[PDB]
């Protein structure tokens, strides 16, 4: 579609921006870039619930300067509720049909 781009938002697919919300939390950088997360409350698809977006989207709103300060401890554990998807071990576990894990990690 488009060849040249100056600075457009990532709304084509929530995943990309949604992954941006987590990747951001990983390194925990200033609330500068973060500010492009507030725009996600406007348009996106729109993305539906029942997946785990409140976590990454509520954080951005709760932050917005002021909260940048050093966190306590639970905060650090909040990032793990999104981390569960990165592995998808418990995601399937529900009924007696699908397996807890589909693909296993390789290591030598
Ligand atoms: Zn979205």
């Amino acid at each position: 579609g488009s060849h040249m781009s100056a600075g457009e938002p990532h709304e084509t697919d929530c995943s990309e921006i949604l992954d941006h919300l987590y990747e951001f939390l990983d390194k925990e950088m200033p609330d500068s870039d973060a500010v492009k997360f507030e725009h996600h409350f406007e348009e996106s698809s729109p993305c539906l619930e029942k997946y785990g977006l409140e976590q990454a989207v509520k954080k951005l709103v709760k932050r917005a300067a002021g909260q940048d300060d050093v966190p306590g401890d639970l905060r650090a554990k909040v990032m793990g509720r999104l981390d569960l998807i990165r592995s998808g071990q418990s995601v399937p576990e529900h009924d007696v049909a699908a397996a807890p894990s589909s693909s296993a990690p390789q290591e030598s």
